[PDB]
Protein backbone atom coordinates (compact mmCIF):
# COMPACT_ATOMS: atom_id res chain seq x y z
CA UNK A 1 0.00 0.00 0.00
CA UNK A 2 0.92 3.47 -0.60
CA UNK A 3 2.85 4.91 1.98
CA UNK A 4 -0.46 7.82 2.53
CA UNK A 5 -2.91 5.02 3.19
CA UNK A 6 -0.50 2.85 5.46
CA UNK A 7 -0.28 6.22 7.35
CA UNK A 8 -3.87 6.89 8.17
CA UNK A 9 -4.79 3.25 8.50
CA UNK A 10 -2.16 2.44 11.21
CA UNK A 11 -3.04 5.63 12.99
CA UNK A 12 -6.82 4.76 12.80
CA UNK A 13 -7.25 1.37 13.75
CA UNK A 14 -4.50 0.30 16.19
CA UNK A 15 -6.63 2.63 18.38
CA UNK A 16 -9.63 1.38 17.72
CA UNK A 17 -8.73 -2.40 17.98
CA UNK A 18 -7.88 -1.09 21.72
CA UNK A 19 -10.41 0.87 22.68
CA UNK A 20 -12.98 -1.57 21.46
CA UNK A 21 -10.73 -5.01 22.26
CA UNK A 22 -11.30 -6.47 19.25
CA UNK A 23 -9.57 -9.85 18.89
CA UNK A 24 -8.87 -9.91 15.19
CA UNK A 25 -9.43 -7.43 12.30
CA UNK A 26 -9.51 -7.02 8.83
CA UNK A 27 -9.51 -4.09 6.55
CA UNK A 28 -9.23 -3.26 2.48
CA UNK A 29 -8.97 0.14 1.26
CA UNK A 30 -9.85 0.66 -2.44
CA UNK A 31 -7.74 3.89 -3.46
CA UNK A 32 -7.87 4.52 -7.23
CA UNK A 33 -9.99 1.69 -7.85
CA UNK A 34 -7.04 -0.76 -6.50
CA UNK A 35 -7.26 -2.59 -3.25
CA UNK A 36 -5.17 -2.73 -0.21
CA UNK A 37 -5.09 -5.00 2.57
CA UNK A 38 -4.26 -4.80 6.28
CA UNK A 39 -4.81 -7.80 8.97
CA UNK A 40 -4.69 -8.09 12.92
CA UNK A 41 -5.10 -10.45 15.57
CA UNK A 42 -6.90 -13.79 15.90
CA UNK A 43 -9.48 -15.34 14.16
CA UNK A 44 -9.12 -18.41 16.41
CA UNK A 45 -7.44 -17.29 19.83
CA UNK A 46 -7.37 -20.77 21.52
CA UNK A 47 -5.53 -22.57 18.49
CA UNK A 48 -3.81 -19.30 17.84
CA UNK A 49 -4.26 -18.61 14.63
CA UNK A 50 -3.87 -15.22 13.00
CA UNK A 51 -5.94 -13.45 10.38
CA UNK A 52 -5.46 -13.48 7.10
CA UNK A 53 -6.01 -12.35 3.81
CA UNK A 54 -8.24 -15.66 3.31
CA UNK A 55 -10.06 -15.32 6.79
CA UNK A 56 -14.05 -15.54 7.00
CA UNK A 57 -15.72 -13.26 8.79
CA UNK A 58 -19.76 -13.50 9.53
CA UNK A 59 -20.97 -10.07 7.48
CA UNK A 60 -24.39 -9.63 9.45
CA UNK A 61 -26.46 -7.28 7.37
CA UNK A 62 -23.50 -6.19 4.75
CA UNK A 63 -25.63 -9.54 3.67
CA UNK A 64 -28.51 -7.20 2.76
CA UNK A 65 -25.95 -6.16 -0.19
CA UNK A 66 -25.72 -9.04 -1.98
CA UNK A 67 -29.38 -9.72 -1.55
CA UNK A 68 -30.43 -6.12 -3.24
CA UNK A 69 -28.32 -6.58 -6.19
CA UNK A 70 -29.45 -10.06 -6.82
CA UNK A 71 -33.05 -8.55 -6.22
CA UNK A 72 -32.01 -5.63 -8.57
CA UNK A 73 -30.40 -8.49 -11.36
CA UNK A 74 -34.06 -10.01 -11.27
CA UNK A 75 -36.04 -7.13 -11.65
CA UNK A 76 -33.44 -6.54 -14.96
CA UNK A 77 -34.08 -10.08 -15.97
CA UNK A 78 -37.66 -9.35 -15.92
CA UNK A 79 -38.44 -12.20 -13.61
CA UNK A 80 -39.99 -9.35 -11.16
CA UNK A 81 -41.10 -5.71 -10.66
CA UNK A 82 -40.78 -3.85 -7.59
CA UNK A 83 -44.03 -2.59 -8.33
CA UNK A 84 -45.38 -6.31 -8.11
CA UNK A 85 -47.68 -7.56 -5.18
CA UNK A 86 -46.15 -9.73 -2.75
CA UNK A 87 -48.72 -12.28 -2.98
CA UNK A 88 -47.79 -12.09 -6.79
CA UNK A 89 -45.38 -14.79 -5.92
CA UNK A 90 -46.35 -16.67 -2.85
CA UNK A 91 -50.56 -17.67 -3.71
CA UNK A 92 -50.83 -19.23 -0.26
CA UNK A 93 -50.07 -16.01 1.81
CA UNK A 94 -53.98 -15.18 1.94
CA UNK A 95 -54.62 -12.28 4.31
CA UNK A 96 -56.59 -9.37 3.61
CA UNK A 97 -53.29 -6.73 5.68
CA UNK A 98 -51.03 -8.14 2.31
CA UNK A 99 -52.86 -6.20 -0.41
CA UNK A 100 -50.96 -3.49 -1.65
CA UNK A 101 -48.02 -4.39 -0.27
CA UNK A 102 -45.71 -4.73 -3.04
CA UNK A 103 -42.04 -6.10 -3.11
CA UNK A 104 -40.62 -3.03 -3.29
CA UNK A 105 -42.15 -2.40 0.43
CA UNK A 106 -40.69 -5.38 1.59
CA UNK A 107 -36.83 -4.76 0.20
CA UNK A 108 -36.97 -0.86 1.79
CA UNK A 109 -38.76 -2.08 5.05
CA UNK A 110 -41.88 -0.12 4.27
CA UNK A 111 -44.28 -2.65 4.22
CA UNK A 112 -45.83 -1.26 7.95
CA UNK A 113 -43.63 -2.18 10.70
CA UNK A 114 -42.90 -5.78 9.80
CA UNK A 115 -40.30 -6.83 12.41
CA UNK A 116 -37.00 -6.74 12.95
CA UNK A 117 -36.46 -10.53 13.56
CA UNK A 118 -38.23 -13.36 12.27
CA UNK A 119 -39.32 -14.57 15.60
CA UNK A 120 -36.79 -17.90 16.82
CA UNK A 121 -39.70 -20.03 16.72
CA UNK A 122 -40.19 -19.93 13.08
CA UNK A 123 -38.57 -22.59 12.17
CA UNK A 124 -40.61 -24.80 9.41
CA UNK A 125 -42.44 -23.63 6.18
CA UNK A 126 -45.81 -23.91 7.89
CA UNK A 127 -44.62 -21.52 11.11
CA UNK A 128 -43.25 -18.94 8.58
CA UNK A 129 -46.88 -18.88 6.44
CA UNK A 130 -48.60 -18.60 9.36
CA UNK A 131 -46.35 -15.90 10.71
CA UNK A 132 -46.78 -13.42 7.70
CA UNK A 133 -50.23 -14.60 7.54
CA UNK A 134 -51.15 -13.44 11.42
CA UNK A 135 -48.72 -10.31 11.47
CA UNK A 136 -51.02 -7.03 11.72
CA UNK A 137 -49.18 -4.09 10.43
CA UNK A 138 -48.46 -0.90 12.82
CA UNK A 139 -48.90 1.70 9.39
CA UNK A 140 -49.98 1.76 5.85
CA UNK A 141 -47.62 0.53 3.36
CA UNK A 142 -44.99 3.34 2.07
CA UNK A 143 -45.21 5.55 5.02
CA UNK A 144 -43.04 4.46 7.75
CA UNK A 145 -39.28 2.35 7.14
CA UNK A 146 -38.39 -0.01 10.28
CA UNK A 147 -35.51 -1.75 9.47
CA UNK A 148 -36.30 -5.21 9.81
CA UNK A 149 -34.64 -8.93 8.55
CA UNK A 150 -38.27 -10.26 8.75
CA UNK A 151 -39.39 -7.67 5.61
CA UNK A 152 -35.99 -7.81 2.69
CA UNK A 153 -35.48 -11.44 4.06
CA UNK A 154 -38.82 -11.84 2.18
CA UNK A 155 -38.15 -9.72 -0.80
CA UNK A 156 -34.99 -11.82 -0.74
CA UNK A 157 -37.06 -14.88 -1.11
CA UNK A 158 -39.76 -14.01 -3.45
CA UNK A 159 -37.64 -12.26 -5.85
CA UNK A 160 -35.83 -16.18 -6.61
CA UNK A 161 -38.90 -17.70 -6.81
CA UNK A 162 -39.37 -17.38 -10.44
CA UNK A 163 -35.49 -18.92 -11.86
CA UNK A 164 -36.78 -22.06 -10.00
CA UNK A 165 -33.42 -21.50 -8.21
CA UNK A 166 -33.06 -21.63 -4.22
CA UNK A 167 -31.87 -18.16 -2.94
CA UNK A 168 -27.83 -20.10 -2.65
CA UNK A 169 -28.20 -21.34 -6.35
CA UNK A 170 -29.34 -17.66 -7.67
CA UNK A 171 -26.85 -16.08 -5.32
CA UNK A 172 -23.89 -18.36 -6.05
CA UNK A 173 -24.80 -18.62 -10.10
CA UNK A 174 -26.11 -14.77 -10.79
CA UNK A 175 -23.57 -13.01 -8.28
CA UNK A 176 -21.27 -14.58 -6.57
CA UNK A 177 -19.96 -16.33 -10.12
CA UNK A 178 -19.66 -13.77 -12.54
CA UNK A 179 -18.03 -11.50 -9.75
CA UNK A 180 -15.74 -14.18 -8.86
CA UNK A 181 -16.03 -14.20 -5.50
CA UNK A 182 -14.86 -17.63 -5.02
CA UNK A 183 -14.31 -17.36 -0.99
CA UNK A 184 -17.88 -16.00 -0.59
CA UNK A 185 -19.98 -18.08 1.40
CA UNK A 186 -23.74 -18.38 3.03
CA UNK A 187 -22.59 -21.82 4.19
CA UNK A 188 -19.50 -22.71 4.49
CA UNK A 189 -17.95 -25.96 3.30
CA UNK A 190 -16.13 -28.54 4.92
CA UNK A 191 -12.70 -27.71 3.37
CA UNK A 192 -13.39 -24.05 4.33
CA UNK A 193 -13.61 -24.48 7.75
CA UNK A 194 -10.15 -23.86 8.71
CA UNK A 195 -10.42 -20.52 7.48
CA UNK A 196 -13.90 -19.34 8.94
CA UNK A 197 -13.20 -17.42 12.48
CA UNK A 198 -14.87 -17.13 15.30
CA UNK A 199 -16.72 -14.66 16.89
CA UNK A 200 -16.15 -13.24 20.41
CA UNK A 201 -18.86 -12.57 22.44
CA UNK A 202 -18.18 -11.99 26.34
CA UNK A 203 -14.63 -13.84 25.79
CA UNK A 204 -16.88 -16.75 24.26
CA UNK A 205 -16.15 -18.49 20.87
CA UNK A 206 -19.90 -18.13 18.78
CA UNK A 207 -20.84 -18.64 15.27
CA UNK A 208 -24.22 -17.29 14.21
CA UNK A 209 -27.28 -19.55 14.67
CA UNK A 210 -29.78 -20.79 11.69
CA UNK A 211 -32.44 -19.24 11.69
CA UNK A 212 -36.15 -18.69 9.30
CA UNK A 213 -34.64 -16.26 6.05
CA UNK A 214 -30.92 -15.80 7.49
CA UNK A 215 -29.13 -16.37 4.36
CA UNK A 216 -31.11 -13.14 2.73
CA UNK A 217 -31.30 -11.05 5.87
CA UNK A 218 -27.79 -11.87 7.74
CA UNK A 219 -25.79 -14.98 6.12
CA UNK A 220 -22.94 -14.25 4.11
CA UNK A 221 -19.49 -14.94 4.97
CA UNK A 222 -16.30 -13.66 3.31
CA UNK A 223 -12.96 -12.64 3.20
CA UNK A 224 -11.75 -8.98 3.29
CA UNK A 225 -10.10 -10.18 -0.88
CA UNK A 226 -13.32 -10.86 -1.92
CA UNK A 227 -15.20 -7.81 -0.31
CA UNK A 228 -13.15 -5.37 -1.70
CA UNK A 229 -14.10 -6.99 -5.39
CA UNK A 230 -17.29 -6.23 -4.40
CA UNK A 231 -16.68 -2.73 -3.16
CA UNK A 232 -15.20 -2.45 -6.70
CA UNK A 233 -18.09 -4.38 -8.67
CA UNK A 234 -20.33 -1.64 -7.06
CA UNK A 235 -18.22 1.75 -7.01
CA UNK A 236 -17.69 0.77 -10.93
CA UNK A 237 -20.89 -1.50 -12.50
CA UNK A 238 -20.04 -0.57 -16.20
CA UNK A 239 -16.98 -2.61 -15.99
CA UNK A 240 -19.30 -5.73 -15.71
CA UNK A 241 -19.56 -8.40 -18.75
CA UNK A 242 -22.75 -9.34 -17.53
CA UNK A 243 -25.80 -6.83 -18.56
CA UNK A 244 -28.08 -7.79 -15.46
CA UNK A 245 -25.70 -7.90 -12.96
CA UNK A 246 -24.34 -4.32 -13.99
CA UNK A 247 -28.39 -3.46 -14.23
CA UNK A 248 -28.53 -4.49 -10.86
CA UNK A 249 -26.35 -3.38 -9.03
CA UNK A 250 -27.39 0.26 -10.53
CA UNK A 251 -30.90 -1.02 -9.42
CA UNK A 252 -29.55 -1.35 -5.95
CA UNK A 253 -27.67 2.29 -5.54
CA UNK A 254 -31.12 4.25 -7.21
CA UNK A 255 -33.02 6.33 -4.34
CA UNK A 256 -36.22 5.22 -3.41
CA UNK A 257 -37.64 7.21 -0.01
CA UNK A 258 -35.90 9.12 1.86
CA UNK A 259 -36.25 9.85 5.62
CA UNK A 260 -33.62 12.76 6.76
CA UNK A 261 -30.65 13.18 4.74
CA UNK A 262 -30.53 9.73 3.94
CA UNK A 263 -31.90 7.50 0.80
CA UNK A 264 -33.14 3.92 0.89
CA UNK A 265 -31.62 1.82 -2.12
CA UNK A 266 -32.29 -1.96 -2.47
CA UNK A 267 -29.68 -3.32 0.88
CA UNK A 268 -27.36 -0.52 0.29
CA UNK A 269 -27.98 2.95 2.06
CA UNK A 270 -26.73 6.48 0.27
CA UNK A 271 -26.13 10.33 1.15
CA UNK A 272 -25.03 12.63 -0.98
CA UNK A 273 -21.20 13.70 -1.02
CA UNK A 274 -19.78 15.64 0.71
CA UNK A 275 -21.68 14.08 3.63
CA UNK A 276 -21.42 15.67 7.52
CA UNK A 277 -19.45 12.73 9.26
CA UNK A 278 -21.62 13.53 12.21
CA UNK A 279 -25.27 12.79 10.39
CA UNK A 280 -23.58 9.22 9.41
CA UNK A 281 -21.95 8.80 12.46
CA UNK A 282 -24.91 9.01 14.99
CA UNK A 283 -27.33 8.07 12.51
CA UNK A 284 -25.46 4.41 12.63
CA UNK A 285 -26.68 4.27 16.26
CA UNK A 286 -29.15 1.39 17.07
CA UNK A 287 -31.20 3.66 18.62
CA UNK A 288 -31.90 5.54 15.91
CA UNK A 289 -31.04 3.11 12.53
CA UNK A 290 -33.70 0.65 14.29
CA UNK A 291 -36.08 3.13 15.14
CA UNK A 292 -39.39 3.92 13.27
CA UNK A 293 -39.36 6.84 10.63
CA UNK A 294 -41.40 8.48 8.11
CA UNK A 295 -40.11 8.13 4.47
CA UNK A 296 -41.14 10.55 1.59
CA UNK A 297 -41.49 8.65 -1.66
CA UNK A 298 -38.67 9.69 -4.39
CA UNK A 299 -41.25 9.85 -7.61
CA UNK A 300 -39.86 8.04 -9.80
CA UNK A 301 -36.51 7.13 -8.10
CA UNK A 302 -33.03 8.90 -8.71
CA UNK A 303 -30.74 6.52 -10.97
CA UNK A 304 -26.97 5.75 -8.93
CA UNK A 305 -25.73 9.21 -8.01
CA UNK A 306 -22.14 8.75 -8.35
CA UNK A 307 -21.50 11.92 -5.45
CA UNK A 308 -22.87 9.33 -2.90
CA UNK A 309 -21.42 7.86 0.04
CA UNK A 310 -23.27 4.26 -0.11
CA UNK A 311 -22.80 2.47 2.79
CA UNK A 312 -24.01 -0.58 4.98
CA UNK A 313 -23.51 -1.54 8.65
CA UNK A 314 -23.82 -5.39 9.86
CA UNK A 315 -23.51 -7.71 12.91
CA UNK A 316 -23.82 -11.18 14.48
CA UNK A 317 -23.61 -12.02 17.83
CA UNK A 318 -19.77 -12.08 17.39
CA UNK A 319 -18.85 -10.17 14.06
CA UNK A 320 -18.76 -6.18 13.67
CA UNK A 321 -18.54 -5.51 10.08
CA UNK A 322 -18.75 -2.22 7.88
CA UNK A 323 -19.16 -1.06 3.92
CA UNK A 324 -18.67 2.20 2.74
CA UNK A 325 -17.44 3.84 -1.03
CA UNK A 326 -18.00 6.84 -3.04
CA UNK A 327 -18.30 6.28 -6.34
CA UNK A 328 -17.64 9.83 -7.81
CA UNK A 329 -14.08 9.02 -6.18
CA UNK A 330 -13.20 5.45 -6.70
CA UNK A 331 -12.60 5.17 -3.08
CA UNK A 332 -13.98 2.36 -0.46
CA UNK A 333 -13.47 0.73 2.78
CA UNK A 334 -14.21 -2.33 3.99
CA UNK A 335 -13.56 -3.51 7.99
CA UNK A 336 -14.17 -6.69 8.96
CA UNK A 337 -13.81 -7.51 12.80
CA UNK A 338 -14.62 -11.00 14.91
CA UNK A 339 -16.29 -8.59 17.69
CA UNK A 340 -19.74 -6.90 17.82
CA UNK A 341 -18.34 -3.41 18.53
CA UNK A 342 -20.60 -0.02 18.17
CA UNK A 343 -21.50 0.98 14.93
CA UNK A 344 -20.63 4.60 15.46
CA UNK A 345 -17.09 3.36 16.32
CA UNK A 346 -16.99 2.01 12.69
CA UNK A 347 -18.38 4.58 10.59
CA UNK A 348 -16.22 7.04 12.79
CA UNK A 349 -12.74 5.12 12.18
CA UNK A 350 -13.63 4.77 8.11
CA UNK A 351 -14.59 8.93 7.27
CA UNK A 352 -11.36 9.37 9.27
CA UNK A 353 -9.29 7.13 6.58
CA UNK A 354 -11.34 7.80 3.67
CA UNK A 355 -11.55 11.57 4.28
CA UNK A 356 -7.91 11.37 4.33
CA UNK A 357 -7.69 10.08 1.23
CA UNK A 358 -10.07 11.92 -0.57
C1 LIG B 1 -28.22 -6.80 10.79
N1 LIG B 1 -26.94 -6.49 11.09
N2 LIG B 1 -26.79 -6.52 12.49
C2 LIG B 1 -27.98 -6.84 13.02
C3 LIG B 1 -28.50 -7.06 14.39
N3 LIG B 1 -29.45 -8.06 13.97
C4 LIG B 1 -29.40 -9.38 14.02
O1 LIG B 1 -30.33 -9.97 13.50
O2 LIG B 1 -28.39 -10.17 14.69
C5 LIG B 1 -28.34 -11.58 14.42
C6 LIG B 1 -29.72 -12.23 14.60
C7 LIG B 1 -27.40 -12.30 15.37
C8 LIG B 1 -27.80 -11.73 13.00
C9 LIG B 1 -29.34 -5.88 14.89
C10 LIG B 1 -29.04 -4.54 14.21
C11 LIG B 1 -29.25 -5.72 16.40
O3 LIG B 1 -28.93 -7.04 12.04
Amino acid sequence: APQQINDIVHRTITPLIEQQKIPGMAVAVIYQGKPYYFTWGYADIAKKQPVTQQTLFELGSVSKTFTGVLGGDAIARGEIKLSDPTTKYWPELTAKQWNGITLLHLATYTAGGLPLQVPDEVKSSSDLLRFYQNWQPAWAPGTQRLYANSSIGLFGALAVKPSGLSFEQAMQTRVFQPLKLNHTWINVPPAEEKNYAWGYREGKAVHVSPGALDAEAYGVKSTIEDMARWVQSNLKPLDINEKTLQQGIQLAQSRYWQTGDMYQGLGWEMLDWPVNPDSIINGSDNKIALAARPVKAITPPTPAVRASWVHKTGATGGFGSYVAFIPEKELGIVMLANKNYPNPARVDAAWQILNALQ
